[PDB]
């Protein structure tokens, strides 16, 4: 167990990872100098748990930290200490540690933790992980971080304070994110002028870093096969073939109800704003209340509207906003013609009962249908820009969308 | 769990199933050493999904591909962890696939797959399944006669996304069949396995294995040492079809099902037709299989979908007069899609998009029994317009249907071109 | 099972939670010295169970009472025995118990116990029974054990000789909130300009957990900053961090659920057989017309909503539920209905649905016609009704002699 | 079953209870040698039934009645069999019974006796009342708060023929209470329970024992060695009555039962009437009791019967205008005898002979329903007649219930007379 003896990398190199990015950016400026924390008593994690599947970087990520704060990297694999001999593990981890410790400041990374934080010796070899943890003077400028595509596999013991107490989500790259992937893994590389690398990423939906760095590699070897000096716009086209789905009449459909969501939800005063939208209160009040109901149809809704036939789409939104409505009317005391009563809790009530609930929770559901309709209508244009948006680049920010809605 | 202790199997035990060990071939290749197709990025399935009627050797065929492979096979049944306690379906589901790597390469069986796949238990399946990595040599085999009934998501790719269809024996592999489970038993030379299989019609392997048994027993009851041919007669009368106007119907049936499909736009393109008592092949059972293409589907295809459904009972109607319970399940079908279309897609004129489900009135329990039957009413009444102007294809389709009894590929399709160009 | 190996705390890192903490005295006394109460036969229960949301401090009460004992405490999670192997968690159960023996006196401490007390939870939980029920008071142990989830216990478990005590511990109010963050602060340098006052009064619906982490941030933003102090600003900031990553009050909610409070008071106080009414803070036998006051008052909250500002929110919903309560059961049961006579109606109902629509209508016009007289009140004491909300709104909590007073210069 | 190893007690250790440990002297010297009765035939019950409010000492009476005459005791509870597995009940009746004999003489305790006594549980416990021989020296003794809800078989002769009341205990028998459990305590000098008795109306046995032990933790808290008056102060008000107006109505509602009681032709004769908080000796509560007596009972009784239970609030109505909880039991109980007239007894007009019972539908359900509330309403409208009509005799018999208290027999039988004649 030693400092890791590869390729120093940076936030330079990791494309497509900005939220997370920004949320490792503090823990590279308490490697760089933990003073400025403890002299405050600006208490950081211990350990932080890097969520995501395969290929997007979570490795990376642990490696450009530790590049970019000059610090000592140790990798370890949790998928060694599965098969080992008895105690054989627990040494490990102890070595492990007394290793990062005689080192600090620095990060410890191990990968594949679901492997180990899991019924035998990985008992011993785990209670030893927490018993390290647990033992560390975070003062000194060790960070542990862990990486799996497996989190519901973990002991809890592992997610308690004091423990791996960070997740740090680390999706999939968007259209944009793709495309810088691909700026990353071509700096080196002799590309002719007429690579586009936008229309690759455009046509790489669902492709990982993983993925990306393999397309960039096979247009390479096309280009060297055929005994070229540049690789070209066909060498990546054909590339894309060869590291391998969604219509795009779909596509169409899930923009059109995903900018319908957003669309009402900022049109509506009470709506919640909106900070993303993606293709891949304590007191609350009944204006509250309507308002997100509204919203909430304005995905059917902008569907009825711009293509007059409906999908099953929206069937979890209609679920939702029905179980608003029944609450209004039933819990909530918010109906016309019911009253301030708990109609409920099962069902304690008459059949005619039973039938006017049912009337004022389809009265309002279906009011704010229509609503919502009048709002997709009167913003048909912007609508369509949106969608127009979002289909090339899979996700766009509020503040574009709010801009939009100039 | 702990590997099946079973004796081992080779496709040499598993007769009238060339067409399925031809696919399956390539698996146990893959079995015996995944660094071939490693090596090359030769990307094999995760998932195989074994479909057919009771006793046609399903869970044989798994077992033969592993014993193929001399690899270790997890038998799991699907109807072992419905009825678990909270939570125990899941860890069990773990605890299979972390086996399942441990022992890798090896193949991880789940008989009666439907019983899982229609909450907790499959959602761990499904995150197992694109958990583990297939370079690892791990292949995850599944039967089901009930294939109608899979929730969709099992057959998304990445998962069961290779389907094997295991039909019904003909003559000539129920004779085979009959060869296998009597070579290590006694016959007199009077047996003849051909007659045998001849007066077997309909009869699957389990059926025949049973036979022979009844076989034996009726020798050892007169302590007798060779099995006689009488004794295999009588077997047949102790364990113990379909007529020439029968056999009409069926073919209206399913032409039914193809013209409907074919005329009506959004209708699910049509590989095969087939008048096999129970082979899964048929275009009958195809449109009770759930959408694994799409996520979304839209109120016209769903109308249309129905339409289909329909179309078996719509000639039978059409052409007879009358109608028969062949169309049962289709009925059942059409009704779920129909109910689910107004109380869960808020598809329906009058009850608006609310979500009803019981948790409502006996006023609103009518409208949607009113609303439910107006569609599938409606369906039906499309599906023999319909039949009734493209009368001529039917007919011509039958004619076909009644002859050739199964049409595959680009045969089917140079007939249906033909037919509505 | 060892005993935890965190560091002792005592009721100096506990805060606002005065009440709680005078309750929990008796068993500090205790474990300092058992001897004393069984020389004179004190029994004391054997558990005692922490009642409220999370992030009050239920863990941090139950260290505290250890570390001012100065005894062993074990800190075992409820979550960790569901999911269990067949009898792994009886098994569990059962050494843990063998070892709170072995180091009696002591704490046996049971968070999230409804994880476990809600096949194999039967016997987990049969375990559990048979342990509390099999050790000697006399010898210095005590279970504690936290939930936010009581309703969802197995009674068993509540049954004396068992967790037979039960101490609530609330959200902090305002000063409260203060004394958490000056407890948080101790050793952290703070600019001159830092109000921790002001920064209670921001932060209404915060419980320790998130004041802590409040503390936390603000430190982090100076840290990034390479600032030496922790300034005003930070905490300001921190505030809407600490939202943003997992419910603060707005003051447009403070507004009304101040109406709100103020609204019951000033009900309970004009109803004639009106509840006394000992405080107000943001955060036998019985006759008719004792229960319509009561109903009266119940639903002065949310008239006062309506009548204020027009619109009602959600925040009387159970004031609602237990309205109703009332007049189904003065109907069903008190045979005090005007039309369906002197009747017991069900017990599960066993009538028509003829009966089953009339009870409807009773039960509606009876909660209909408290409701209407509750804003009757509402209008003819608005300004009373202000002048409390103005004070309320000021302090949060009014109370005593002070809540004596008001309520008389009013009225 | 294996009889208690709880330490023995006396009537030494039993204190507000003299009546009932006079009742029960008798038993004590049956148990110490059955052989002085059974030689001159003086034939005991063989079942006695523990009536009052849970913490007044029923348990402890049946254990000192055991202690007091050196005799094993088996203390079993009633809701220890409900909830059991089919058979499991009886077969546990049958062995209780078959280790009483064994161990013979000997007391059997059934706590919470109701809960068994509201099928083949409560058979198996009747035969083997009936099955056991008195003179072998066995007596069970049961107890319950809830004796309105006893089957009157458990009542009937040769079996718990014998009842004895045990109320909460006034001044003097708190004093007694308090200084039983404070007898081993180390008592400050300044502590006066007399005042302490005084100051803890309501108050029963296991409330007294339960402020003992609180008095001793607020010393033990402190550190300090004896317990002081301030101690016992304040321990009252960590555990925590009757107005004079709600007397008056407590008063009006009793009068009210035995006024419509002694009037209606068909009335249970009325023995003693009290205000005590929960006596069981209440009319109130007597009215809720099974008949013992009869078999056979004629709808003209049961209406009878129903217009008492509805007496005492007539009375609250007629001379208050409104109305309290205080009549929700009686109320319960008229609706059920209601019920039960309709639709089991077949004493309803347009019901007829027939048993509804839910069997039947909506339009039955609803008839039901206007039946069960004719009867009931006719007979709460016959309570406020008689009440009118005999408001003289009500005020009379309130103002001495105000004063007495508590009006017994003899005494009770000249004032009815006096004022009936
Ligand atoms: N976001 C990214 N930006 C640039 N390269 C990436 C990114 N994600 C993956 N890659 C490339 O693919 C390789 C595999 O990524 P890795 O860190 O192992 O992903 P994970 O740890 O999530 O499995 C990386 O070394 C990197 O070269
Ligand atoms: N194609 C076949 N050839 C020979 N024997 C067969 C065949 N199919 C089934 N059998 C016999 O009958 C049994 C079929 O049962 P099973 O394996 O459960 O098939 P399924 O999964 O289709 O029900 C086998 O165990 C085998 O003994
Ligand atoms: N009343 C309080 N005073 C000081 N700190 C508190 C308080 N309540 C919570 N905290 C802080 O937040 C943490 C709360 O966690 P915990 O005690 O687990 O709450 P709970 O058990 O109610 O969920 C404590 O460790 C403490 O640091
Ligand atoms: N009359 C009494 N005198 C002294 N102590 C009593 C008396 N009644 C009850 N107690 C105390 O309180 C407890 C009463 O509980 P229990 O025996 O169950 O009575 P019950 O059967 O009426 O509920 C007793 O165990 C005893 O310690
Ligand atoms: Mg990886
Ligand atoms: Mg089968
Ligand atoms: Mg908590
Ligand atoms: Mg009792
Ligand atoms: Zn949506
Ligand atoms: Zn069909
Ligand atoms: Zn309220
Ligand atoms: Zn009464």
């Amino acid at each position: 167990y030693k400092p890791s003896g590869n390729k120093r990398v940076t936030f330079k190199d990791v494309g497509g990872a900005e939220e997370a990015i920004e949320e490792l950016k503090e823990v590279v400026e308490f490697l760089k100098d933990p003073s400025k924390f403890n002299r405050i008593g600006a208490r950081m994690p211990k350990g932080i748990l890097l969520v995501g599947p395969p290929g997007t970087g979570k490795t990376l990520l642990a490696r450009a930290v530790a590049g970019e704060a000059n610090v000592p990297f140790f990798h370890i694999s949790g998928s060694d200490f599965v098969e080992l001999f008895v105690g054989v593990g627990a040494a490990r981890v102890r070595d492990l540690f007394a290793q990062a410790k005689a080192h600090a400041p620095c990060i410890v990374f191990i990968d594949e933790i679901d492997a180990v934080g899991r019924h035998d010796e990985r008992e011993q070899t785990l209670n030893q992980l927490l018993v390290e943890m647990d033992g560390f003077d975070s003062k000194e400028g060790i960070i542990v971080m862990a990486a799996t595509n497996r989190p519901d596999i973990l002991d809890p013991a592992l997610l308690r304070p004091g423990r791996f107490d960070k997740k740090i989500v680390v999706d999939p790259p968007d259209m944009l994110g793709r495309k810088k992937i691909l700026e990353i893994h071509t700096r080196n590389k002799p590309l002719a002028e007429d690579v586009n690398l936008e229309i690759i990423a455009k046509r790489t939906p669902g492709f990982v870093g993983a993925d990306l760095e393999n397309l960039v590699n096979e247009a390479a070897l096309l280009a060297a096969r055929e005994g070229r000096d540049k690789i070209t716009m066909k060498d990546f086209e054909e590339a894309i073939d060869r590291v391998i789905l969604i219509s795009p009449a779909e596509k169409r459909i899930i923009a059109y109800h995903e900018a319908g969501h957003a669309v009402v939800s900022t049109v509506v005063p009470n709506g919640e704003p909106v900070h993303r939208i993606s293709i891949i209160k304590y007191l609350v009040s009944r204006n509250e209340l309507l308002d997100k109901l509204t919203a909430l149809l304005g995905g059917r809704a902008a569907e009825e509207v711009v293509f007059g036939d409906v999908t099953s789409g929206a069937a979890n939104d209609i679920e939702r906003a029905t179980e608003i409505a029944r609450n209004m009317v039933c819990q909530l005391g918010m109906s016309e013609e019911l009253g301030p009563l708990a109609w409920g809790k099962l069902r304690n009530y008459s059949e005619e009962v039973a039938s006017k609930i049912d009337e004022e929770v389809k009265k309002i559901v279906t009011n704010c249908y229509e609503r919502a309709k009048e709002i997709i209508r009167k913003y048909r244009k912007q609508l369509d820009n949106i969608v127009e948006i979002l289909l090339e680049k899979e996700t766009i920010e509020g503040d574009e969308l709010r801009r939009i809605l100039s």
